[PDB]
């Protein structure tokens, strides 16, 4: 239904669908979708999804353009579809989810999330929206954001950043966190206490704590000393190891983000996706030390120590759950004579 | 005609089509260009382009590599097609002209620009090209392009900067600047007066006046103080409001390279063209302020502000008609109570 | 044989091939390959070689991913193949070799290098893997590569510098300059007195000498009068001449290097490949000064002076033979009234 | 495996459970493996699948006689339990997911898990523990070559499909009992015809009356069965009269026609239905018609449906329950005779 | 030139050597030529090389009558000589690589080469200088029309591939004499059968046996040539009674029972080989089997193959030489008579 030169009009003049009448001719050759601009052809859209170009790009035409949770967070709370909208994957340059409600005529499998249909699955309604808070009410599995309370509905304060438009900011003239709330079966769920990731990159770092600023600033014998992290093996998890050609340690992002701005070096993302914890092929430059998995994570500094503190040491190693993103994360602990060896997170 | 394994041999041995005798092996695959070179294939040319692979590879490796005018320049002039060359569209990295002269035999609708279908045609001709200012004016309609005056014919003095192999600049050691001659029906034509963008880049901007140097050195409130611009919104639409989740303003790249310079952002090129104005899906990284489509151009400062202080304040709104590389630029004026609201172009 | 479900598997856990047992399911959609991970297909690997999709992901996943020589050190020692292993070359995307021992059942030729076709073949043997030196001295053609001394076979020091994951580095933590040894019909070679390229880049480049840190810090009058370099054209050679519009000399790295710091330029890899010598397509963005082919080649400072000093200057132009890394490398010299006009190499 | 799939194709011809691994390489949309040095192509994607999914679905597909796709869809059957039903028509699947076939595909391992309740799952009784699993089913398709202890049963086509060829078996059993339930409720399968599913070239009658049709002249076919009013040449016949082809809408009219002047028929639509569209010229006269509707009923039965009508009103839709689904017809009269009758595109 | 090649194939049906050059657009895997402004298809790619690659061979390929690649894979030939041996079973080059033919798929300019020793090369003596080049050979094959001075000749098959079509020469000659070396010493070509590389439509008997066999019943057959105890209607005729297929593995039996009952045979291995497997489903009966085998064998050589075997075992491996290769053939037998006896997929 609808039109593919008509979607391609409003991308043009509106940047995206904005629903808008009107067509421009379109050319699809190979996974491209082409228009002429006064007798050349223009690429508009490269298709990089295992969809059909033209359904992708009436995807990504019609994908949220507001502060939306990442992909990550959706994932972590079992999103499986959203409510009239396209979540689009900025990581994978494709759809969040598979299906669709009410968007395109091809990946729907409904028109209102009310249908038979949806009831089984968990789909995802957005507060800002008029009406989908009280859609909310009536589904069977769902979760929902908002921007303030909700009547008879305890809220789980959600992350502080979000993503706009594959930006993930913390919004200042926006509003970027929100209220979750997530039913089962018709029950509305208890979301536990997590800790959320940071979702910084390693170029563009910047600190969020006073912590932070004296991790990058200050060496690391007076940081610790500073601290108090004798014991804790925070040269080796935190900075790394590169004396051995095993690379040692490095799973904090912001001991990467540190040593980045020193030396340079490779890190392959042989699984580019949005997950709470990354694994990287790296390889430094200067030292030519490498590790083929190297898991990382973006946590707030100040709340790994408080992880890394509040754990028994007397054991040799052991698997320390953490939630983190609302999904529970594996950590390997590796301890000898009381003190902390390694501590490195487990992807899934 | 002509042989594709001989256009290989001339980009591998003289870096583009010479002329030159020999062939070399190739392989075609997808839409790539692969040749042998010690056993192993080594990629020579992605076809990015609508055009055959082979047909593409050819066009692309008979490209002017000499400086000229930029294609948004030959576009606004109304040029159909060139004359015994081929302009490469970098912007869009495809011929700027769906057919050729005397070039290629697939793309050749002739071999001499004389000839009967060339005469509706607006032809390409270059000055530096022995012979084709003759050409020139014995052709019904066509554009002309020289280095110093011609006999009884008045010049047009174009831009100061031109393209060479994609790279646009003013050249010091090679002229860049062209006079400039069209033809419509036989009557050579009188070129209006015109502005001419700069074609600047965000990251690498230069400020080409004392003005602009003060603009990016100097404070708002001070350089607003010193140019004596109160009330006619430059804070608005030269700097842009940031404060808001739409974007208010910012529409002069000068502008856009002071905020990078201190706050990175995102800018979806939506339409990726070659024209005087370019639309922006921009996202604001620090604040979250955004706009779908944002019409941006690069204009001098000095001459931004003789366009913005030579208009009639008296009403609401209105489409202001600025001549901008030889075309009509619609922009639209917003005032209240005698001073500028805002001022924005809009593209074609 | 083997499993592509196999493969994915050990990519997705290991970051390669590690030997694990386990599958994944995989999507194969044009040149790339995808694995389903919680619903949606994350891209794994896009095949940007010659070969079908689903070897060149076996092969790429089972990659040598500890230091190996330079692809440019094997193809002029003659390397057609590797035993029992997959050099990777990050140059062309590609493997650095057309067939394979042992390694995947679709290139495979032999499964051991004793096999009667690996005997006219030059194998590379890797002195790393144990009974690989002994294999190396039954072959009949082969080059050998060992970190320390080989009984009863005098040597050939290599470069310092190996390639680790596609990062070429001089290894700290691990060991990257290695002891070569080549076989011809089951006669041991004696390779010849050869340079060795830098293997530097551009916008990372690092001095490696005292002279190259003079000539990055001082002023070319200065530099040229502290190590008396009057009338070897270093001016044109090293510095490059851009007052024309053909770009004049700049054929040594470190030349580039020093420029564009002060200031940016283009560079047209069109060979895209590992090669001793190194043709570019460049244009300087501030004057315009331009040339097609611009040969050159990343020599350390101090080796390029002893050879301009070793040269006879008494004829106006000939053909000088310099062996570099192991290969006879053509320059052309141009002499004038016994003083140096240019020096440049010449690419095969 | 990919490997282990194309082994078994090389060795037993389908996938056949076996171990072993072949070197494959895959190049467009088609799977190749070396034979003695040189590639030999063993499947060609025609799917809107990836390639290796769509040929492992080949692989794995049901080489025992199966209903008709036609059936399939008329009766609302959205997936197979633990196989695969192949659309030779489309050279594609039948159902886009599968239920304990394919990784990639799979939405459940057993028919029995809540996300195959919604859906409509196609049950084979001639495989052990499918029976059971059709009555724990909330929506499901059943057939059985017997009686199942309770259930009403519904007797199906004589014909159904082995390996793409649709046949009478003779040395296997091809009519099945047909079973269906909605919403955990077992539903009474309604009074239905079924189409013959003959072809164009290989027509054979099947009835005395389809033999008269054929050896016989019209005048002489319409006196002997009593056709009189009914406009029978006009409907299956044909008139290539004039610039529009008129009636023409039974199959063994059309077989009739294509022995004596050749025809060409572009199926437009490409799949399996009950009824066929096609865009009809004819070789001789050049009388044609854009979108022209056959379906090949035994010629008995066509006179039991043409015959019941009331022959009093101009124009009204006649609604014909064939292959377990309604089929509208669209009926003409005029002074108490026929003008036409055709059926509708589904 | 990629143009160059074009010209010819347009102008001389194939490459000819001729000079000339023609406009040429290469699109997915087909190459274009401009005709009065529009596109004409001139070659689509089904192999697994390059569009622009293949092209060239295919236009580079042998227009002589030459050996079936069945035969050229049972002596073990891996490259030709200065020639291309299209193999049309599979739309592609017999072999990978070549010899002073395509600069993208030459290993040499002659077969002299070293590169070319350990490989086995086709030689044709037709062509001037290449007897002497088999001489100088470490591994290859020559065939000749006439006999070489000092060599021991094989005869070879009496049909040979002309453009893709098998046929015995009469306006040419397609028997020749073979020749094989091995580490440069030559090998005895071992004393074999031929078959007789028929096909199912087009299918002629060439003996008065086989002439027998498609006029007469097998119950007089049997007796006329005494074929008791040998299964020889279970083997050749194959049985339809069953849900298994049974038997028929002799493609003359195919063919007698195509003209009766129509079958559909899936080429699941699409290649040329002395023993071809199918699976094949009857139209009119429903029986079926995975994987037959199938060997067009002159009707006198199999009835000599299988009346010279032991039938005091019940069952054993029966290694006969057909087309220079061993093919194992399974037998089954009891109390003195056969049961079958089928070959093996190579």
């Amino acid at each position: 239904n609808m039109s593919l030169e008509n979607v391609a009009f409003n991308v043009v003049n509106k940047g995206h669908f904005d629903g808008q009448q009107g067509e421009v001719p379109v050319s699809i050759i190979n996974n491209t979708v082409y228009t002429k601009v006064d007798g050349v052809d223009v690429e508009l859209f490269e298709n990089k999804t295992t969809l059909p170009v033209n359904v992708a790009f009436e995807l990504w035409a019609k994908r949220n353009i507001k502060p939306v949770p990442e992909v990550k967070i959706l994932n972590n709370l079992g999103v499986d579809i959203a409510a009239n909208t396209v979540i689009w994957d900025y990581k994978r340059d494709a759809p969040a989810h598979i299906s669709t409600i009410g968007v395109c005529s091809m990946t729907d499998i409904a028109k209102k999330p009310t249908e038979t249909i949806c009831a089984p699955l968990t789909v995802f309604f957005d507060g800002r929206v008029d009406g989908q808070v009280d859609l909310f009410r009536n589904a069977r599995n769902g979760v929902l954001i908002t921007e303030g309370s909700v009547k008879g509905l305890q809220p789980s304060v959600g992350p502080k950043q979000a993503s706009l438009n594959g930006v993930t900011l913390i919004g200042e003239a926006v509003k970027t966190q929100f209220n979750y709330y997530k039913k089962v079966d018709g029950v509305v769920q208890q979301l536990p206490e997590t800790y959320f990731t940071q979702s910084r990159n390693l170029q563009e770092f910047k600190p969020r704590s006073q912590m932070e600023i004296d991790f990058l600033e200050l060496a690391m014998d007076e940081f610790i000393e500073r601290y108090k992290l004798e014991g804790y093996a925070f040269e080796h998890i935190v900075y790394g190891d590169f004396s051995h050609s095993q690379l040692g340690g490095l799973h904090l992002l912001i001991g990467l983000a540190k040593r980045f701005k020193e030396s340079p070096f490779e890190l392959e993302d042989f699984i580019p996706m949005d997950s709470t914890v990354k694994n990287y092929f790296i390889t430094d430059a200067q030292t030519g030390s490498s590790k083929c998995v190297c898991s990382v994570i973006d946590l707030l500094l100040d709340d790994f120590v408080e992880i890394i503190k509040s754990q028994d040491l007397s054991v040799v190693s052991k698997v320390v759950k953490v939630t983190i993103d609302y999904t529970e994360i594996s950590f390997m602990l590796w301890c000898k004579d009381g003190h902390v060896e390694t501590f490195y997170p487990k992807l899934q």
